[PDB]
């Protein structure tokens, strides 16, 4: 197909493995780049975090509005929301907010924390029906990327998959949907991504990460005109561990797509 050598030629151009997800709810049929490849995930994996949050909170009403305190010793490597809370506190979906729109580390660790640790995390995406996901380490070493690791990876497949479960299905209540809805269309960290490469007409919510080997990705739920809602996924990851990340590489990818739809 016209997309597939698209993104193998894009591929072959970037010097990296690019792995593409799309699903379409109108029908729920699915095009897929190495949909069953496994990709580190980065910081894509602070959605199923988030979500887990949530549901704790269909059960525990104010869980949302509790208060955490936030402690040097919490702080790692990336923290533009959190840092600015040291020693103060901040709210379960203030965290929650700082994960997914500014893809702050520290939020995520207390996210983590909150669940119970790592295996918390991947005990949900069990929970929802996702066997693949996989969260094995904490914020920031879960970024190493290194190629053939299974650690805190998942495929494209998947994770389009588990996102559509999430954000259009039933895996959450109907206020903590929309919740996650609102805060996945309120993210800061996209714009060269997926959304650099769609129709601005279409509005879309998503989730970006980025780590070693060039690790770039983003995942996204879609809402265009004429048509039905879909996902897109689309990660990428580098031979080199100091590649530098390629945000226009995942635009151009979005482009491919939308030749297609
Ligand atoms: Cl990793």
């Amino acid at each position: 197909s016209a997309v597939q050598q698209k993104l193998a030629a894009l591929e072959k151009s970037s010097g990296g493995r690019l792995g593409v997800a799309l699903i379409d709810t109108a029908d729920n049929t699915q095009v897929l780049y190495r949909g069953d490849e496994r990709f580190p995930m980065c910081s894509t994996s602070k959605v199923m975090a988030a979500a887990a949050v949530l549901k704790q909170s269909e059960t525990q009403k104010q869980l949302l509005n509790q208060p955490v305190e936030i402690k040097p010793a919490d702080l790692v490597n990336y923290n533009p929301i959190a840092e600015k809370h040291v020693n103060g506190t901040m709210t379960l979906a203030e965290l929650s907010a700082a994960a997914l729109q500014y893809s702050d580390n520290t939020a995520m660790n207390k996210l983590i924390a909150q669940l119970g640790g790592p295996g918390g995390v991947t005990a949900f995406a069990r929970a929802i029906g996702d066997e693949t996901f996989r969260l094995d380490r904490w914020e920031p070493t879960l970024n190493t990327a290194i190629p053939g690791d299974p650690r805190d990876t998942t495929t494209p497949r998947a994770m389009a998959q588990t996102l559509r479960q999430l954000t259009l299905g039933h895996a959450l209540g109907e206020t903590q949907r929309a919740q996650l809805v609102t805060w996945l269309k309120g993210n800061t960290t996209g714009a060269a991504s997926i959304r650099a490469g769609l129709p601005t007409s279409w509005t879309a919510g998503d989730k970006t990460g980025s780590g070693d080997y060039g690790t770039t990705n983003d995942i996204a739920v879609i809402w265009p005109q004429g048509r039905a809602p879909l996902v897109l996924v689309t990660y990428f990851t580098q031979p080199q561990q100091n590649a530098e990340s390629r945000r226009d590489v995942l635009a151009s990818a979005a482009r491919i797509i939308a030749e297609g739809l």
